[PDB]
């Protein structure tokens, strides 16, 4: 009978010993199964599962229960997917890079270093309180919870390479943004203006430009009748905003922004840079550091900080 | 969900898949980067991959009896196609994309080993890997060691597998263990085993001595008494260790935890290199952890 040699823990410390019958359900061996922030319940055991360690997470224990209230969500699969890619953040390095905390390249973590990296210069807060939890203790050096909490909130397996906006999109539904607000002026000369209002996390992201200066001059987006109109910036009320755009050459002069991303590689197949503004333009690609005045490369993201803003027109 | 399967490995085509049927149901023979994916359903996180389908004449150029080495190979050619392979201090590497820590250190340790392939696709992907086309030989490696795209593996391991199609019909090692009280007996390796090893780094102490337990127990000293190769291969587990240069050829280090690291490549030249996929810098002196510490050699006898 074909049989295969796999660990299964219920602490992410403790491992058991186990054979698996294979042609059956990892449903049928131990329950709910787990491995790599992946809901693994209803796969048969593959060939190439061997010597991996998988989570189980029984559906009368108590952790299921009080899932909501500590992590604000409502998927069954949440608690068992973060815990099992619990298991291999736990052996990933988070050096200090600048001041700031970083990862070790491993498992394709190149957008979580950059996710990581951002989150520590932008005045933010998470209304979840296992977020709020892990993302302080992602700042002092331990950020194996927080990682594996993002990989959870995003849907995101261990080893595969994911993006930093939509990855931030998937973060930001639980941040406080309640009082983030983006007042736009959409002008199409054959409809006259009309002012939309976006709050929350489409207030910070916007997705086509990497200057927040262009915004505010304006910028071609298509209109509900169906053609191209204008539309610039006209109040602005948050901690911060975020702008997005496919990789492609960009000046980055220092002073003018806080903190940027580069893109180097094919379309989902490629590496994350943080670019970040203090002293001088630092470069932190995970473990290393390096210094420059002037950064000329595909950037695609690019931060800005804000308190308040309102257009000259 | 939305699946993406391509027929020719360049041209993609948009399908729908059901939730109910496995991908053997939908295309056939269904492959993705690098594992059978055939009797497996669909599973939520699938969405936007390329799957490679199949249906033969595999074994007189990739010399397997295995029915899912075509399609492991093309599935993992779809993904090796992405990465890039820039020359780094003469020899070719790959920047680090999806955990190839491992994959590149094996690459650049072939280009200075003498070895040569006995299987004829093997030797076309292993020359163009040194003139700069080293997608097809990647996509190979991961099919005749059985991994996935993405899924960090083991050097010495997947260097065993590899290993098992190269010239090593006249690799020969003759090891002489001695128990202090059972007599010593004499056996002799040929191919891969007598190319490797696992328990030291230094090769001065193989040729001196080193323990291991006799199988009634105890301790017993095994040294080396022939060897007929073209290289040897030393391995270990991690840890500190000080390369001097002109001792070595080449080596591999490992900083991580078991199963989640970083591999770097280590050459040893005019100067000591250490070649971080697409990174070179060089220095004089290196104490760090290494894990495999390769030698060249084409014969040996002991003084004794
Ligand atoms: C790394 C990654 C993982 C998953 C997904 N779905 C996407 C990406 C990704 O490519 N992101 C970059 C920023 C990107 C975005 C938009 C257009 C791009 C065109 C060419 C190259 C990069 C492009
Ligand atoms: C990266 C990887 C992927 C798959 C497998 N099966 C193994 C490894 C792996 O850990 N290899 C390194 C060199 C290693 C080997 C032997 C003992 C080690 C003990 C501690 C740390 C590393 C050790
Ligand atoms: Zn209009
Ligand atoms: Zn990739
Ligand atoms: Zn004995
Ligand atoms: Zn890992």
């Amino acid at each position: 009978v074909k049989t295969i040699k796999v660990f299964t823990t219920v602490d992410n410390t403790n491992l058991h010993t186990q054979l698996v019958d294979m042609s059956m359900t990892y449903g049928q061996h131990f329950g709910p199964t787990y491995l790599d922030g992946a809901d693994v319940t209803k796969v048969k055991p593959h060939v190439n599962h061997e010597g991996k360690t998988f989570f189980v997470l029984p559906s009368d224990d108590t952790l299921r229960s009080e899932a909501f209230e500590y992590y604000h969500t409502l998927d069954e699969s949440f608690l068992g997917r973060y815990m099992s890619a619990l298991n291999h953040t736990k052996k990933w390095k988070f050096p200090q890079v600048g001041g700031l905390t970083s990862i070790k390249w491993a498992d394709n973590n190149c957008y979580l270093s950059s996710v990581l990296l951002a989150l520590q210069q932008i005045e933010v807060k998470f209304n979840a309180p296992a977020l709020q939890e892990a993302y302080y203790r992602a700042r002092a050096g331990d950020a194996a919870n927080f990682c594996a909490l993002i990989l959870a909130y995003s849907n995101k397996t261990v080893g595969e390479l994911g993006d930093v906006r939509e990855t931030m999109t998937h973060l930001l539904q639980h941040a406080n943004l309640e009082s983030a607000k983006r007042v736009l002026n959409l002008v199409c000369k054959h409809c006259g203006q009309k002012t939309t209002t976006l709050m929350g996390v489409e207030a910070v992201m916007y997705m086509g430009t990497l200057s927040y200066d262009e915004l505010k001059a304006g910028v071609s987006i298509p209109c509900v009748c169906g053609r191209d109109a204008t539309q610039y910036l006209v109040q602005q009320e948050s901690s911060f905003v975020m702008m997005s755009a496919p990789p492609a050459e960009y000046k980055l002069q220092q002073g003018t922004f806080l903190c940027a991303n580069e893109y180097t590689g094919n379309y989902q197949c490629g590496h994350y840079t943080h670019i970040t503004a203090k002293e001088t333009l630092y470069r932190i690609d995970g473990a290393h550091l390096t210094k420059m005045s002037e950064y000329k490369g595909p950037v695609t993201d690019v931060f800005y900080k804000e308190t308040s803003y309102t257009t000259t027109i």
